[PDB]
C-alpha cells in the first residue's frame, strides 16, 4: 500500500496520464491495493484542495481534481 500510494501520487497529480505507464502501475498491485490507492490519492487531493481553498472560491483547485478523474 505504501509503495502504491506513492506511485499513485505521481500518477494523480499529472495531466494526459500515458496510459502504458498507467497500465503497469495496474498490473504491478493487486486489485484491492489498486482501488486503496485510488481512494487514498483521491481523497488526499481533494483534502489538500479543500484547505487551499479556505478563503472561498477563489483558485479553486476541486476543478483541477475533476479534470484529473476524468483524464
Amino acid at each position: 500500500l505504501a509503495e502504491s500510494v506513492t506511485e499513485v501520487e505521481i500518477f494523480g497529480k499529472a495531466t494526459s496520464i500515458d496510459p502504458n505507464t498507467y497500465i503497469t502501475w495496474i498490473d504491478k498491485y493487486q486489485a484491492q491495493l489498486v482501488v486503496l490507492s485510488a481512494q487514498i490519492a483521491w481523497s488526499e487531493n481533494v483534502e489538500t484542495a479543500l484547505s487551499s481553498m479556505g478563503g472561498g472560491g477563489d483558485a479553486a483547485p476541486l476543478h483541477s481534481v475533476l479534470s484529473n478523474v476524468e483524464v
